[PDB]
């Protein structure tokens, strides 16, 4: 299914992935620091972790380092890379 859940409040996103299974279920949200932002949300086993997803002066999202000209671009990236730098975590579909 979808992805992306508009301004589900960041606890209804904990609530929403902390019942999921699988390590790396996630959504995408808009979030309230700031105009425009949107953050990943994603279960980390008991844990749901939030990463901001900003923008450069290009236009462009990133979570760390590498640049993405869309939000599917980002998701299709941490499909087969890792979330996670300790273990292997990639991006699920929520069931």
């Amino acid at each position: 299914g979808s992805w992306f859940f508009g301004k589900i409040p960041r606890a209804k996103a904990e609530e929403m992935l902390s019942k999921q299974r699988h390590d790396g279920a996630f959504l995408i949200r808009e979030s309230e620091s700031a105009p425009g932002d949107f953050s990943l949300s994603v279960k980390f086993g008991n844990d749901v972790q939030h990463f901001k997803v900003l923008r450069d002066g290009a236009g462009k999202y990133f979570l760390w380092v590498v640049k993405f000209n869309s939000l599917n671009e980002l998701v299709d990236y941490h499909r087969s890379t890792s979330v996670s730098r300790n273990q292997q975590i990639f991006l699920r579909d929520i069931e």
